[PDB]
């Protein structure tokens, strides 16, 4: 009988290593446990802002569920750079991830969920339709389904302007170089008509003091059969405060027992 | 022979796991290499903000300078809850991470040096002065030499008033708990009495639109018997805009060549 531990993971996917981290439960040699995979957010790491997801895997491990959280390709730890970001690659990337989770030793293919934050929760969204079989439930939090629409339409990524990416060459991203392949790739994404192909049960999280329009958590329900969303009252993106971080640990932990332990 | 590589590391201190990077050059087997730890800054964790402490990471290892980084204690990956978060043990990891860093297979412990960003600045430039010839060099990004000023003196944290802390028992910092015992610790800190006694070669690199007031370095640079301040027009403090950053990495790559490959 080994007790909990934290260990590091790595895999492969065309050609960029990715990085992350698992939390492992107590347990007896080659228990399998039904798993939770963590996406992060745009220009994110695998911690995601101020220890969220770190806490929300060791919640989940304490519980007997086990977490696993990668820095995305051009992300974090992993390889790539931020100029040759798209977020097609992404998508693979999410999608790829599944089969590279299910493949640890201590981990159930039977009983294997998404968990994302942000633009996390849009490639969850995705991948899930994608991959609906594999999915047991997806959690969404604070879903930047907006992207497309705020890009495309309105001309600015997260409020900045987009429409010198052609003068200076490429998007300032608080320091990182984003370039215009991923511009040009916002063209092939498909949101909303991949996520209705995920008829498992859904879970979104929504605060009311997040900057993404409430609007885009009732387009994904409109799409779901089996989806339940819950307006947190003054939480924001990030559940970046003390109310509202365990709000979002306790609504997600609630979940995840109902879907993966119940 | 080995080609470069990335490797996590753990160490034990005080009963907490720290977990950390470090970024090992290219080299033969059981080569040893001049080796720069980071110390990242308030609340952060070892990847700093938007890959800053990973980019320099990469810098160094390309240029056969090993690059390690640890999550804190109460930060990060590493054990411990923000609620008992003290600078004091922060002071603490810092110099047993030294020993433990120095130990580590692919380090050469005679070419060693810190690297800080904010408040691992300060962190930094007080391990080093306590342990003054542990170090071949230091290099200091935005140091947060304010930090016991603001909150003693005007009574706020990064903008936010600390004075119900003992009211309601923490602070909230970004939806993590700050307990009483990191303000009840601020007693405890010298910056400058204790930076002073490192003796050996600084690097301060300040960005004019840093929030933090200029007139720190320059106490800093008034205790350095061998420093150097770099200004950064338009810099920030996290170094957050695509100029700033190629200088940040091209200002400390250049310092740590000149102080850990050329000498
Ligand atoms: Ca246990
Ligand atoms: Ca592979
Ligand atoms: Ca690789
Ligand atoms: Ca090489
Ligand atoms: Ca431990």
């Amino acid at each position: 009988y080994f007790q909990s531990m934290i260990k590091f993971v790595t895999t492969e996917i065309n050609g960029l290593t990715l990085r992350g981290t698992a939390h492992v439960p107590d347990g007896e040699p080659g228990q399998q446990f039904p798993t939770v995979l963590m996406f992060h957010g745009f220009g994110a790491v695998r911690d995601e802002g101020f220890r969220l997801f770190i806490q929300m895997s060791n919640r989940l491990m304490e519980n007997g569920i086990a977490a696993v959280r990668f820095d995305f390709g051009c992300h974090g730890e992993s390889d790539g750079e931020f100029e040759d970001f798209t977020f097609s690659q992404e998508l693979n990337e999410g999608s790829a991830l599944i089969d590279a989770v299910k493949s640890m030793s201590f981990v159930d293919s039977t009983k294997f969920s998404l968990l994302g934050e942000a633009l996390g929760s849009v490639a969850a969204s995705i991948v899930a339709g994608k991959r609906s079989t594999e999915l047991t439930s997806l959690c969404m939090w604070s879903p930047a389904a907006s992207f497309l629409d705020e890009i495309l339409n309105d001309h600015t990524l997260q409020g900045k302007t987009v429409d010198n990416v052609e003068k200076d060459g490429y998007f300032d991203f608080y320091g990182l170089k984003l370039g215009k392949a991923f511009f040009d790739d916002l063209k092939n994404i498909n949101i909303f008509d991949n996520a209705k192909k995920y008829q498992g049960p859904v879970k979104i999280v929504y605060g009311t003091n997040d900057f993404i329009p409430e609007k885009y958590s009732h387009k994904y329900m409109d799409g779901y059969e089996n989806g339940e969303l819950v307006i947190v009252q003054d939480g924001d993106h990030g559940w970046q405060s003390v109310p509202s971080r365990k709000r979002i640990l306790d609504e997600t932990m609630k979940f995840f027992r109902k879907t993966l332990l119940e």
